[PDB]
C-alpha cells in the first residue's frame, strides 16, 4: 500500500521508457496518473500517455514547474541540450534522474552547475519490462544527491522491478546485460518460435510456449538457490533430448554470443559516453 | 477428495508435487511417489514436503485417482505390465514420459481391462515455481471432464492447453527442454556481465531479470517479438550494436537448430 | 502520370548518365516535366545514356555552363570527386534563381556553399539520395536543405521527387545512411534476383520464368509490406505454415547469417560513404 | 460468369489473401465466397468474417456452394478431404488444389473412386495475392477444358502474375515465388536493423528498405537486361555500393538465396512424399 | 579459317539454341561449311538463337523428320531428357548414311544404340562433349565413338570438330569427368570475370575496363599455358616476384581455400553429369 503522497513526477521525453515507467508507477498504485507530466508530440507513445491520465505538453520547462523527481528519458546526445535549456529553471526541491545511456553524473553536474550550484542528480539504467512491474534498475547517486534521495529513488523505482543501487562506473556494463537483455530475449523468443514452426506447432503456441519456458526458467534461477549449470544438469536426463539439444547449441558457440552480445553494448555503451 | 500418486520419484514429480502443494491444490499427503531407488534426493525432498512413499508400485496405483508416469520413456512398458492388472475404472493414467504415444500405452492397459483412461502430457520443471509451460492430448477412453480435470490441475502450476498428440514431440524441443536453454543462456549472460566488470551474483540476477521481464512483456503485449525488440532499439543505440554481433554468429539458427534436435531425439526415444 | 506540372520550371542536369536519365524519364513519365524544359550536359557527349536523353527530346550541349544558363532547378549529377571542379567551372554563372541539388554521395551541403560562396554569397543548395527506381517511379530519395534554402525551395523540391518515388526531407547526418539502405539497396535486390533465380535453375525452371518469378516475388513483398500495418516478422510469421517448405528455407538462410550479412552491406555502404565526405 | 461461387477448403492465411485480393478486384462479392475450417477460432477466419465471407465447420456446405473449389489446407490434409466430399463433387466443379507438393495424378486418383472425370488444377500462389502482386503458376490436369484453364488464368492474373506450366515444374516454383514473400521479409528486417544500426529511425528505414526492394524488382522486371547489369549500371568505381556487395559476397549472400529455394523446394518434394 | 572443306557433307541440328548456334556460326567462320548446307530444327521457331541461325543462312524447318531427311552429320543438340523422345521420333527415318551425334550431357552410347537400333540395326553413333567457345573457334571437344561408328566416321568428326577448337578421343567413361572441367569450365569463367571486374571496380576502374582487361588477363594466361611446355605451378612462381602484389594477392586466394572450390566444381558438375546418365 505505498504511495507516494507528495510526490509530483515530470518526464522530459514522451517516448517508449517514459510511457514504460508512468504505466509501471500507476499500475503499482505509487502514483497516480496526474501527478504525472511528460513533454515531448504526435508520437504513438504520447497518444497512450494521454489515454492513462499523465498531463502532457510540448513545453520542457512546464514539465520542470510541475515536478518535484524529474526524469529525463532522452537519447544521449540530447542530454546536453536539455540541460541547458531547462538549467535556469532547476529549484532547490528538484532531483534530477538521467536514465541516458552513458551519459555521466559529472557531466551533468558540470552542465547544471552553470546555473545553480548543487544540483541534486541519480543516473539510473532501467528497461522496458518496468511496464509489466518486472524492470531491472540501477542507480548511482551524485556529488550533491542527498541520502534520502537515493532511498526516495529505490522505493520508487522497486515498484516497477529489481531496483539496487552501484557504483557508477558498474552502469555501462548493466546498460549491456540488463538494459539490452530484453532484446535479446525478444530475438531468442522469436527464434524458438521458428523452430517450434519448423517442427510442426502453429505460431501462436510456438511464441506463447517459447515465453512461457523463459519465464518460468529465469523465476526458478531467481527463486533457486543453486547455479545455473546446477540447474541445467538437473533438467538434462542422460541420453535425452534436452541434453542433445544443449551440444548442437555448444557446437555453435552460443554462450560466446551471449557474451559478446553484453560486451558490445557495454562498449558501445561507453562510446556514447565520450 | 482427488488423490494423486507418481510412479517416478525424480526432478519432474518433484516439481510437480511442489507446485500442486504451493497452488494449494492438494493436501502434500494426499499424494504418494513410489521410485525403484528410495536413496535419490529428490525421493528425500518429496519425504520433507509431506508426500507419501513406498516402494511398491501397486500401492502408488490403489492409492492414486490420477495416476502420473512419470518414469523414462523405456521404463514405461515394464511399469504397465507391471501394474496394469491394478487399474481401476477410476483411474486417469497421465503419461510424462518424452516420446512415448497414447496408443502404446492403450495397447498395453488394453491387456487388462479395456478403456482405459490415458492423457499424454509434456510439461517441464519450471511448475515448482508455479509457471511451467503444459501440453495435454486425451486418449481415445478419456472423457471430457477427464480433459477438463486435467488442466484444471496443470493450470495451477502455469500455462497449460490441450494439444493434438502429434505436436507433443515438437512441444518436447520447444518448452520442456527450453528451460535449459535459459540457464545456459543465463550463465553466459552473466559471464559477460562479469567480463564486462560486474560481480558475479548481481550478474546473475540482472541476467535473470531480464530474461523474466522480456517474457512476460512479451506474454502481456498484443505485439510481434520483433515489433518489441524494434521498439528497444535505438538508433545507432547500444542494444542495436550488440544485436549485430548476434545475427553475425547466427544466434537465431542455433536456437531453431536446438527446438529441432531435441524434438528429433524425442522421436527418436519411440 | 502525377496531377502536377512545373509549367514555369527549366531543369538543368550536369552530369549525362545513369542518374540523370532515371530522372528525366522518371519526370517526363510522370507528365510533371516536357522533356524539351531539360537539359543535360555532359563531358563524353557520346555515352549510352546521353543517346537516349536524345530520343526522350532533352535537350543536350557539351558546355556545363549552357545548362546553368538554361535551367532554375540544377541537378549536379557526377561522381563525388567531380563536384568541386563542377562548382569551380559555373559557381561564377549561379544567378538569384537557382537552386542547386547536389545528388553527389557523401559531398555535404556545407562544403558545396563553402565553394560557391566564393562567387556569390547566399547559394541556395539541397543535397539529395535518390536512385536508379525513380526511371520506373518507385524511387527512393531524401533530401536536406541547406543554409539559404528559402522554405518554398524544399517543398518545391519534395513535389518534384516524390512524382517518381517515395520523398522525405531528412536532416543531412542522416544521408549516409539511406544512402547505404536505400541508395545501394537495389544493386542488394538485383545480386538478391540473380541468386535466386540461379536457384530456381538450379531446381529446373527456366531461366526467364526464375528471374520472372523472383522479381514478382520481391515486388509483392515489399509492396505487402508498406501496405500493412504489421512488422516483417508478422508477415514472415503469416506466411510461414508448420513443418512446411518455407520455414524450411528460412532456416538455411538464418543458418548462413543472412540478416548479418544485409546489416554488413547497410553498415559498409554508410561509412564509405563517410570516407568519401571526408 | 456472374453466377460464379468460390470455396475455400482451409480458412487459413491463403484463402484471406485470395478473398481479399479477389474482391478487392471487384471479381466477386465477398459474400460469393465461402470458407470452412476445423478450427474456427482463428484470427484468419475472424478477418474473413470481418470481410463479409459465407464462413461454415462444414466441408460439404462448402462444396455445395462452390463452382470452383480452392483446396488451401495443408498436404497431409488433402487425402482425408478428398474421402470426405468426394461424394460431394458434381459436373460443374473445377477443383484448385493450392497444397503444396500434392500431385495432380494423386488428386484425380482419390476424386475418381467418386466420379470420372474430376476437373482438376494445381497451382502455386503466394500471400501477395492480398495487394494483387501474386505470382501464380497453375498446370491443368486429365479432364480440365481449355475453358478451365482459361478461367484459371482470368481469375488469378486479377490479383497478379499467372502463368501456366508443366507440373513438374510446380515444387521449384514454390520454392521460388512460393517462398520467396518471407525471404524478403527476413531480408527487410535485417536491412532495417542494419538502418537502425546507422543511425535510422526505425519507421524510416523500414520504409526505405521495402521501398528499395520494390524499385529494383520494378526496374528489373520493366527492363530488357540482365540483373547483373543493372548491378554493373549502379556500381560506381570505389563507391558506396561496390563496398557493400563486397561484404553481401564475402558472405556467400548468393549462395544463400540458392540454398533457401533449393531447401524450400526439396521440403515440397517431401511433403508430396 | 580452316584449310578444309567437307564439300560433299549435309549437317543437320536437332535444336536449335546456344550449341547449334554456336557449332554452326564456328562452322561457317572456319569456311568448312556453307550456311546452306546446315539444317536446323526447333520446337520453338521464335528462339532468339533461331533467328540468328536465319541470318546465317542456316536452313531452318519445324519437322525433326526434314533435318533427317537433309542431313549427313545428324547432331542432337537437346537437353538430356529429351534424346528418348527425339529418337523415338525420327528413328524409323534413320539411313545407312547417317552419323548421330549426340551432344546431349550424361546420355550414354549405349543407351542411345538401344533406343536406335529398335528401328535399324547397327546406327553409328558419336557422343561428344564440347562448349559454346566453338563459337569463336576455340571450343574444347571430346568424342567416343560407338558400336558401328566406322573407323572413318571418328576421324570424319574430329576434322570436322578440330575447326572450330582443340578436339580428341577418349574413351567414353571419362566424358562425365571432361564435362566437369570443360563443359562447364567457360561458365566458371564467366563467373570469375564478373569478380574479377567487381574487384577492379572496387578499387576504383570503370567497369568496362576492368572487364577488358580481367578478360585479356585471363585469355593471356590460358594462351601462355598452352604454349608452355612448364606446369601451371611453375608460371605461378615465375610471375610471383618477393614481398610483391600478386605474391600478396595469391595469400588471400590460399586462404579462402580458392583452389578447394575449383576441385569441388568439377567434381559437382561431374557427379551431376553421372545422375543425369543414370
Ligand atoms: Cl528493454
Ligand atoms: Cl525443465
Ligand atoms: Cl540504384
Ligand atoms: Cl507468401
Ligand atoms: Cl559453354
Amino acid at each position: 500500500n505505498l504511495y507516494f503522497q507528495s510526490m509530483s513526477v515530470g518526464f522530459i521525453g514522451a517516448g517508449q521508457l517514459a510511457f514504460a515507467l508512468a504505466k509501471g508507477f500507476t499500475a503499482a498504485g505509487v502514483l497516480a496518473a496526474h501527478k504525472i507530466m511528460a513533454s515531448s508530440m504526435d508520437l504513438a507513445t504520447v497518444s497512450a500517455l494521454r489515454k492513462m491520465g499523465v498531463k502532457l505538453t510540448p513545453h520542457n520547462k512546464e514539465t520542470v514547474q510541475h515536478s518535484d523527481v524529474l526524469f529525463l528519458a532522452v537519447k544521449p546526445h540530447i542530454i546536453p541540450f536539455i540541460l541547458d535549456e531547462i538549467g535556469a529553471d532547476i529549484e532547490d526541491r528538484h532531483i534530477v534522474v538521467s536514465c541516458a545511456a552513458g551519459v555521466t553524473i559529472s557531466s551533468i553536474e558540470k552542465k547544471l552547475s552553470a546555473f545553480r550550484p548543487a544540483p541534486r542528480v541519480i543516473r539510473c539504467m532501467t528497461n522496458t519490462p518496468v511496464v509489466v512491474r518486472e524492470g531491472a534498475t540501477v542507480y548511482a547517486t551524485g556529488t550533491h544527491a542527498q541520502v534520502e534521495d537515493g532511498r526516495l529513488m529505490e522505493q520508487l523505482l522497486s515498484s516497477v522491478g529489481f531496483c539496487t543501487e552501484v557504483e557508477e562506473d558498474l552502469i555501462d556494463a548493466v546498460t549491456g546485460l540488463s538494459g539490452s537483455g530484453p532484446a535479446y530475449a525478444f530475438t531468442a523468443l522469436d527464434a524458438l518460435a521458428d523452430g517450434g514452426v519448423k517442427m510442426g506447432l502453429p505460431r501462436r503456441l510456438a511464441v506463447r510456449l517459447g515465453a512461457q519456458a523463459l519465464l518460468g526458467a529465469a523465476k526458478m534461477l531467481l527463486h533457486s538457490e543453486q547455479h545455473p549449470g546446477q540447474l541445467k544438469d538437473n533438467v538434462s536426463s542422460p541420453g535425452g533430448a534436452t541434453i542433445h539439444a544443449l551440444h548442437v547449441l555448444e557446437s555453435g558457440g552460443f554462450r560466446s554470443l551471449l557474451i559478446n552480445a553484453v560486451e558490445a553494448s557495454c562498449i558501445r555503451t561507453r562510446e556514447l559516453q565520450s
